[PDB]
């Protein structure tokens, strides 16, 4: 029933498989994106594709097709599955080499496009915990690369699962707030909004869209380092990402954030963001 | 011609494939080992299997079979391919789940065993190494003690080495101490004494452990302690250790000749002793 | 019904009060100890008093009496309350001064001795622990070796543990190494060997020292070395040590079962040996 | 003569005492503020009270009264002592609980308000400062943004300054950036522009905020950014800000004259503007 | 043929020598500047002299003459050698003292001015662009040996240069003690991405006079500009990268750690800034002769 | 009339000058040693020469003569000046090159040997202060290299001069005790001695000799990281170096160390070290 684009063919999900000798599998040597289709439009497709190519560049991986070709493949995959509302996961792998680490011995990067249909926690808000693991360092495994190396994020998620949080919050190698395991973080205090610079986290496309809205609404905004203290004493906290959209965080490390309910500024941004997703995007069908 | 063990079946290499929905593929959420078979014996099989289970425990992954069963699967795979001299790569993945990162939605970890025939031009001359700008994954972020499918830190270091004229990359850690090579542990020889970093910022190498046993047996003064760039540059000899590499001499670091620029006497002695050990020890595949 | 020593007078608990202008209250500017009396003997009294004076020296606080006098005051306080089995908390404060933080304006340090009767369930099952996001106070900022009235770092860790389903919090330090629990030192048991962090990033525990003496006496291989999250997660056994806790097994860390998830054999052996030590050693309270 | 508010009653200073079993005393588990009354007005009372509640929130302490009630208690205490010019120190403690550090066993937080009369030589000449070896408490360990009873880090810095010939201590943070003085925020003036550290590694000073408002009103170029030792040493002018200090010029740092070694023109201008602000703003105590 | 100013006298290059007991030699205890003369004008002379005095202040060294006197000595040295296009290296040392490191035993700081003829034999020498590598050594810390001080302690820079020589780069790029991009071994670094320019704050590197001039041009041209921390990722994924310094002017970086930067050629924004900077150096400066 | 060896000639001190174009002067690009002659013997000459060559190797500088030749030049210089009790400062520079920092343009390293005669604070002990500047990092400008880059040490000394200490004590980039501005540090507590590992400081020749004495006397000894706390609460503290020998530290940051007088263990080591210097060394004359 659902087809996956895999190296020039459409393949049913149950048969969508990659060689175990692909370095993307052996070493997580590959890059991916997360993209949303709303009402027959692909939201910020070009921005996501730009980031995919940036991720590839960072790991010295040449994507064997052009950005225009990649965009067409994504639209084609959504068409083949007749989707209007979907989550899209393009993946590019290093390809097959030998059992060592050398990426120069790898031939034929795989191009994969997964599309899955998209059909309670946002009325109540999420509980978050700060994890003991620091975010992968920007001088070790830069988190700005959306790569198949996501075990740092998974360890944080495992901590959150064990420790009663819906979401994990990372600090970075220098003690600053970084992001959630799968999303950027914003703090609201006295009508002003702050978010960490992007060096220690990922340059979120949702984060960028939300900042555009914040500026359009004239809410005072600063991109600056934040600490545990700012999280705990915030009027409101929310996280942003493709899958999450804008998710309110109402408890952090057992402490109620403000009144413990999604805040007024968060709710306003949720509305404005919904509007943006309904009116922007590359059309799938004509 | 070569078969891979994949979840209870032997599958030809060309067909050995994993679902793209396995979290091992999507997120590198899985663990692996590198094991060597020499002359029909599997060198330190039990030690590698112990480490595999430790790696799995560190990432909260339950391996669905026992260690004894895992050892039997490895031996069976070597038998099916009629190998006596091989490299073995067991892999355990988190398994198929949804497209989020939550490992709770994953069911059925995959168990994979790759065996490839493994039959020293760079070892007579020694290797050139470069120190990389990327630090090793932190022991408080993505602990390098876990041999996981997250190897992009190692690959970035290797990319730097390829671009910068080194056969091998050397990492420093988040605190500025020498960690290891991109795929092996590092030892420094100075005035007849040997030092190696503690294992917290690198990986508890099985070769490293075997080499330390030899060092102690030979009565060479040995210390496990932090090392710096200075110690690398001014060493009498440097070598790296791992399953694939065995003992590889490093004769140039960052453009500087190490000692006389040839593999050193202590390194050569350890290479001989290690060869001897691989020829006389191990779990028999056939016998 | 209990008397507290307070600056030369014995005072009922309900009246044991300190001026709000004491810098020990305003700024946590003071030091303390935790000492145990077992069966009419005070366990390691001299070691605790030495550490109290070391803590005071570290914060440039002169304790206005001698160590011998301090020991006599402690024994007297236990006598006055007729205790044989107790927890003792000596406290020395900077003393009353002005509203600024300058300790030079403080005159007369207060000397306080609290003694409370000691009359487990969590020790048969073992404790659950979580690693906290807050790092331990740095050894170059507010050295954790000082047992001072500044315990908010420990309290924040405890608050995290309370919210996150742990009985105990485990700290990492400013450099990413394992430090200690919020109120106790940490030991890791792996393949019959024991490791514990060096004391620089934590506190030189008197229980920790006693336990190391036992470990050496029993010939269990022991190393004082840096430990990481990986070592915690993959340990055969983990336990914590302190005056109040004695030896407490840790059986779950961050949702991961430690070994079999029950107090381990080595831990149980050390618990027995430590019990024996407390029953046979100490400064007698009554003659 | 002077009364202290303590849990619903006015108590003479000499009798203002807290139980030694209060966690605010045992562990510095509590929060405080420093507020100034000028000419019958309380300067920035609401801002200080907001920060007090933020400090409490950061340490998960529930202040048992509302902010309005707290403001009334402060004004009442100033009235009872007939003060027009005073320093006010509200304190909230975790309260009496057990001898362990667990804050869940604490039940009734104490509310304390100290008011002391206020009544220049060092401000005409300026202060000498030294940079200390101790780093500021980390924003990921014991966040300095919390104005808590844990002030030993500040006291250690002050002890260093006392011993090393400075009127004031300057901290760097865990990452090597300038943080603040032991009891005040720091500003640097260079080529007519002013810089101050972001507030993450120090405290969000109410004086600092007021001074930034003045700076902006006067159109002096201003940047909140990280500063280093170099910026201190080569500054045209340096000054510190806090409730007690107001604006204090720093004219020597680590033996080096700052600019001409006298309070600078920009500093003097800000001192005048700040004086004006304190004379015309505030919550009236009486009228 | 070339004279060096040395403590009040002009001395031929071959005889320009300092006592081995000068702490400037023994311990690198001294400060220096790098200044350019273009077409009879000294570019940003006053800015360089201000930085020289700031460097001296940072190491608690009192320069025994005034800034005006120092400027006159520099112009005099250029005059004596009849230069119009030159590189100028003023140096101030702590002076002769005993063999311990205590600077209190030093008396009489030396003042040295070197001037060497400089200038392009070929206009487009940066037509292809430079290759760079990121080094393993971190930049001297701003809490250890602050890189803002242009001192005679340049071994950190030399180690990075040694790494670059061995590793196939024309230039070395440093990260700092906290993992952020700092600068090249002898120049400030700028990154261009989607028409916007970023550069590290100056705390972990040096407040470059070229960097300041380039920022003025960037602002005048209305290119979006931000001073903020940058990482390896930003270098690798940049549209363009360039470095700035007195000797280098504006040098395009077209390869970093084996990765082509954008199209692997000097970029449009870089080329535009190179032109604008050339114009600035042709029309500004303290006249040597006039 | 003291002579300095300079590239093959003995030159009077007042004329001992180096070209300002030598990179050793321009960039501190060179290495040095500090060696002591006692009663006609050069103490640990071979150890110092080994370290000099190690320093040179660390900065990729080829010393143009052999170690045996270097030792002869040192002895010759002491002979020419008729010294029996002296401080020797051999220096090797990168040499003259262009005005850039590239060491490849530098072709002829200078060899310099300074010898100066050596002829109250030890009875009373020294005051020390801990400095704000951290020691040059072992991953930036490794302090194990005894190079002409000594401004880190000088900044610490400037702090000590201004702050009332005879000596400055450094912490390292990771917060551990490193060393004094010109000497290694040892801490004595409950009859046991500790000293930092050598990675963050310099492998002192005096430090090595003192450790040999400590072992010979059977004093418990451990090489391990030390903190501010260990300094402040020590029974005794002392520093070691060629010029200082063994110097007691009796006050640190305003705190009396033990009783505020040189300790028993320190005094014992001072005696044992004196004995060692009187009975060991390469003879200058026959
Ligand atoms: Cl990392
Ligand atoms: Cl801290
Ligand atoms: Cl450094």
């Amino acid at each position: 029933m659902l087809y996956v684009y895999m190296d020039g063919e459409f393949v049913p999900e149950n048969e969508a498989k990659v060689s175990i000798f692909d370095h993307g599998f052996l070493y997580g040597d590959g890059v991916f994106e997360g993209i949303r289709a709303y009402n027959g439009r692909v939201f910020r497709l070009k921005e996501h594709i730009d980031r995919l190519y940036d991720s590839a560049k960072a790991i010295d991986l040449e994507i064997p097709i052009t950005k225009e070709e990649f965009m067409e493949i994504i639209l084609e995959t959504l068409r083949k599955n007749n989707l209007r509302d979907a989550y899209i996961r393009p993946i590019v792998t290093r390809g097959i080499g030998d059992l060592g680490l050398d990426p120069r011995k790898c031939q034929n990067p795989s191009i994969i496009v997964i599309t899955k249909p998209w059909g309670d926690l946002y009325e109540k808000g999420l509980t978050a915990i700060t994890v003991a693991v620091r975010r992968n360092s920007f001088d070790a495994l830069p988190p700005n690369i959306k790569s198949l190396n996501y075990l740092n994020n998974i360890l944080a998620k495992i901590e959150a699962n064990a420790k009663g949080g819906d979401e994990a919050i990372f600090l970075d190698r220098n003690g600053y707030v970084s992001e959630g395991s799968g999303d950027n973080i914003f703090v609201v205090k006295n009508g002003a909004i702050t978010t960490p610079p992007t060096i220690n986290n990922l340059r979120g496309i949702t984060r960028e869209a939300v900042i555009e809205i914040i500026n359009r609404l004239g809410i005072p905004f600063k991109e600056t380092n934040i600490g545990l203290y700012d999280l705990y004493t915030a009027d409101e906290v929310f996280v942003t990402g493709t899958a999450a959209e804008i998710a309110p965080i109402v408890v952090i490390d057992g402490r109620k954030i403000g009144d413990g309910k999604p805040g007024e500024i968060t709710r306003k941004l949720m509305e404005e963001f919904s509007k943006l997703t309904e009116s922007e995007g590359v059309p799938i069908y004509e």
